[PDB]
DNA sequence: CCACCCCAACA
DNA sequence: CCACCCCAACA
DNA sequence: CAAA
DNA sequence: CCACCCCAACA
DNA sequence: CCACCCCAACA
DNA sequence: CAAA
DNA sequence: CCACCCCAACA
DNA sequence: CAAA
């Protein structure tokens, strides 16, 4: 029974240089995991209604009231980048390869360890002895039939360790349940009251209570037991490791230069606007670099800081990423935002239960939109636009001062384009199911790859209940022995990508590691410390042009 | 699972007498090893800067400031002689065989034991109970891809026991990391200050941080698990178990004797120097035994006690071994020097944390160079050399008294030869990689054999982390159970050598063991004691001529 | 890619004054052109 | 390393030089990081100018 | 004209001439003065003329990297001196037809 | 030169090389021979020279 | 042009080309000359070696 | 899976 | 079941 | 040993 | 031994 | 009837 | 050239 | 003798 | 259209 192992340990990254710059990247990782005993061996329908940030008047974007359901089952997510790659690899990848895809994924578990603890030592100070239970279990449920919801733990930064030589932990599986809410708007102090702040009883219509021990099979794993899945093949679209910058003013034949400089420090000049040949969609007589007809609408003006509503009511409305103009609208061009803990970054030697993030500002420049240059004219596009014939960024709307029109605008015409949300080395996600909606989003912001068909089945792990001498279920609270366990986990993630060309003349930007300054990109940041702490800093993947038009 | 063994125990030395004095020596050894729990399960980049031997003025040859990196991984080295042979064997070998080589090497591990200790006994005096954990691991990583550095533990006298019936220990793996230094010279008291004694921040250029749990595979060994490597074939040059003595004055046709003695006590005499037939490379008219043109330059005059510099700055500059003339320049003819502890010699019954060595003085006589007879003449090689026409060993240089010219000299002309650094029974090394430099040393001083191609892969061993009931990695310090283990280790080392001839008339020197005196070579030195202690004394291997020219 | 730590490379920075800054390469109003000798070997090799 | 730092800003320390195990090509009794026997001679000192 | 002084990368190889250093017989660490020869110790009776200017440590225990290419300018290939014996390398070019 | 060892001295050879317009004849280690009749000499000379 | 080929086993093949247009004038002399240079203006100094 | 102080009563 | 800092001395 |  | 909320990407 | 300090560059 |  | 920023819509 |  007990004695021999069940698995190996591969946290290697294998490269294969095929024919025609068709590389095959096979990443592995064997993380050792610790899983304790669920507090409850029940299913609970728990609700949260923070009436301490909900009973204010301005605190709307602070609504955290949701009706959740807890499962004694502990999940296992590895849908992250940091778990599959190293700082180097990525560098070699993003820095060399053009595009990239996602192939297979083969998860495996082995060398299961199960131990018990007996709080002893009353005839002294206090000591907890640890011994094994070579008869114990560890229910493993792999829900591929994707019957249950899809909870990408990477969501709430609840994944698997990034440091392959550091024991990590799982994420207790919990899923959403139908309730119903109604919350009204209100500013700072406003007068009167809010009126109603109601939850929602069972909507015996949208109710959807599941049970792992009902829908998915369980493979009671002991000690000498090995659980392993099959090779899940992916059917997703590639991802381009290249960034653009071709705006609308940088697409087509530049104006004809009738005059050229005569020596550095003397630019050229075009010819009489209203005498210049070309087309335009404006009824004036003079083509400009702004008027002139182009192929499409680079990037679109999305209302920033919306805030929509429904049955759980609020909720900010995302953005599809886009640079943060020379004005750093950073909140419009919906640049994101992350907050991770040690087990996913942080100065692995910091203090204060204070998270840490790194606002991601896309590269897909020439795409972004500056909100500090809005601008809209009227009928006869009179250039020297009067005032009553324009609407700038300062012109109030709704009678609210700091409330502009760019906050409502929405320019998503059948003449719109834009780049896909690029990956994010550490933290960042990988793949993500797809909303089972008749019609669907062009993309998900939450991940560069979206399986087109079913998706990987989630892998749920639980300790098996270890009982004592007593147990009459007609017992309010039942006694169980303190049982916990180790198992290793290994992962196969396969990708296949192409090798970039070199079409320019000018070198191009890359990722490097500088001396040790203070610059974001400086070793020390990565290599350990006297003791042995370790950071991971999200890096750029896409450093390199792509001549859009 | 548990019950049956996994390996044997062979610390035998097998001989095979092939056809044509082609012997095959297959040495084995099964050392039992003890490996404790790493203090840290982290990777640390530790530095040392002894500013207590560095802030002096003369103490330069005491700089011990290096930026090291510690690995939770414990290494296993057997690249020694003492581990592969006995006092007898060697005697039989070095004493009989002419030359010798190095063939295969097959390492193996088995009968893995893993136990836990529970400090108990507060209801008394204090007792630590020991029990087993038949579910525990012991990560074994064999880095052959020689990706990581090459740390011949035999370097810092950190190898495997020599006494096959005495449990030994491994060596925690640590490797060098790029820093940068600058230290200035200074004598005894000198005036002023040193100026700067600086370390070196990350040279985000020479940085090279590795991770075993990233580059090399790990074979999670349990109790009933056996890990074994393949037979590594060697591609190195043979080694001659013969010593020379043919100087430059002992290569060619001796002068013609025109007069012979008439009875013991009356030597012969040659004929008028400046009337003697022969050649010379000196413009004089009289051939001497010193002037006369020979085939080459036996041995070369290397600057002794150099002391060069660079980025970690100092460092003595080696020497290729050469006798220690009748003047025992012992420091020039770079005779070495060892310092070992019990587990590699020492009066296995001594006291005081005081090491012990044995200055090795090569045999490759007629090669060495005496620094007490230097000598250099001028243009018209006037024999009765005036003073202002010579430069002896007493003639100052640089304005420093005890600072001579022999300290700078360097006679390594395309007419130089010399013997390879001979082995050193106990202690001494065996094989050693090779500097991946476009151009390479003719030899390594540090070992008689240097694999011409890749080299054996190092074998790294670690305990697997045994966890407790608690573990939130967002935990400053994590709790782990005191876990340690035994495993045996066995070794196959194969060599093939030739049987010496007997071309002289006069017997020749050998290795023997005298009665019990006080002489270096006297039994008692080897055989145990009342109790049972044991020495190993490095012996001579090469006792026997070889007519060089 | 055997290490863990990224490693140095050659890149082209914004336009400063640093040796490695575009403008240095791309032509000029007129059309002149420099060539600046660059580094080839940016990357370790664990000697021993 | 017989002594390890306890937190960034406190390097480790080796053990008594003339008590340290290892080899050397110098006739003294205390191995250093400069004395200690290595494989070869990295780079060479050429007469400049 | 215009140039660019090439400073190899083959670090850990280079040698600092501002830390020379040579001791005598019994390698007494606290080296007296008359028992050393530093970078400031004259030679030939010339002040700014040191011993590092004459030194030559090219023992059968020497290694070093090949002169690396030099993108622009720099050479490519170069014949080989028809000498019975030949240089280990040419500084003037990374590749030397054999 | 003049080096030493166990039979002690001995000049240290030279690999041949011209004798510059200054005829260093002893540096550029030009050699040197001395033969008798049965290998040259004015097969009709005198003096054991 | 500069053509790249990604073979099997990271064995790339780089084929570089270049077609430079060249201008070549008429040699001043259609003779062979043995010319010498002896700068006795940097040679007749004392330090200028 | 014990043969004449090793491999090897060899296979 | 150790080959030249990866897959892979590949099969 | 970088090709084969 | 993971395919589109079951058996069952069935065999 | 000369091969790498023996038989023996074996046959 | 020590294996083959 | 034009195919998806190279060789090469390869042959 | 990135595989096939």
């Amino acid at each position: 029974g007990v004695g021999v192992s069940t698995g190996s340990y591969d946290n290697q990254t294998h490269y294969r240089f095929l024919g025609d710059g068709w590389v095959e990247i096979t990443a592995l990782a064997t993380r050792l995991v610790h899983l304790n005993m669920p507090k409850s061996e029940n299913y609970c329908r728990i609700r949260v209604h923070n009436t301490t940030d909900t009973s204010v008047k301005g605190n709307m974007a602070k609504d955290d009231a949701h009706e959740q359901i807890w499962t004694p089952w502990s999940l296992v997510d590895a849908n992250a980048w940091g778990v599959w790659l190293q700082p180097s690899d990525w560098q070699y990848i993003c820095n060399t390869m053009s595009q990239l895809n996602l192939v297979s994924l083969d998860q495996e578990i082995f060398n299961v360890v199960l131990k018990t603890v007996t709080e002893q030592d009353s005839g002294g100070q206090a000591i907890k002895i640890y011994n094994n239970d070579l008869t114990a279990c560890m229910m493993v449920a792999v829900d591929s039939n994707n019957i249950l919801p899809y909870t990408p733990a990477a969501n709430s930064m609840e994944t698997l360790g990034f440091y392959p030589w550091k024991p990590t932990i799982a994420s207790p599986y919990r899923y959403y349940f139908c309730v119903d809410r109604d919350l009204s708007v209100t500013y700072e102090n406003q007068e009167g009251t809010i009126e109603h702040n109601v939850m929602g009883t069972p909507k015996g219509m949208n109710s959807q209570f599941f049970t792992i021990e009902n829908t998915q099979q369980i493979t009671l794993l002991r000690t000498g037991d090995e659980f392993a899945t099959g090779t899940y093949y992916f059917d997703t679209n590639p991802v381009k490791l290249t960034h653009t910058w071709q705006t609308n003013r940088q697409l087509g034949q530049p104006p004809l230069l009738s005059t050229f400089p005569e020596a550095d420090t003397d630019a050229g000049t075009l010819t009489a606007q209203g005498s210049r040949h070309g087309a335009t969609q404006m009824e004036v007589n003079w083509v400009s670099e702004a008027i002139r007809t182009r192929p499409a609408q680079v990037g679109f003006c999305q209302p920033h800081n919306d805030f929509e509503a429904s049955r759980a009511g609020p909720f900010a409305a995302p953005k599809v990423p886009a640079d943060v103009t020379q004005g750093m609208d950073r909140e419009a061009n919906g640049s994101v935002r992350y907050s991770y803990g040690k087990q996913h970054g942080e100065n692995w030697a910091a203090h204060g239960p204070a998270p840490e993030r790194y606002t991601w500002d896309e590269t897909n420049f020439g795409s972004g939109r500056d909100t500090r240059d809005g601008f809209i004219q009227s009928a006869p596009l009179v250039v020297p636009p009067p005032l009553n014939g324009i609407l700038t960024n300062a012109n109030p709307i709704g009678t609210k001062n700091d409330i502009h029109f760019s906050n409502v605008f929405n320019s998503y015409g059948p003449l719109t384009t834009f780049s896909h949300p690029s990956p994010v080395y550490p933290q960042g996600q990988i793949w993500d199911k797809e909303l089972d909606l008749e019609h669907k989003p062009r993309l998900h912001i939450t991940a560069p790859f979206v399986c087109k068909n079913n998706a990987p089945g989630q892998m749920l792990v639980r300790l098996g209940p270890n009982l004592t001498d007593q147990y009459d279920p007609n017992g309010a609270t039942l006694s169980r022995i303190v049982t916990y366990g180790t198992f290793f986990w290994k992962g196969k993630l396969t990708m296949r990508a192409k090798l970039r060309a070199n079409t320019t003349w000018n070198p191009v930007y890359q990722v490097s590691v500088e001396d040790n300054g203070n610059s974001y990109m400086s070793v020390t940041k990565w290599l350990p410390t006297a003791t042995g702490n370790m950071q991971s800093v999200p890096l750029i993947t896409r450093p390199v042009a792509r001549n859009t038009y």
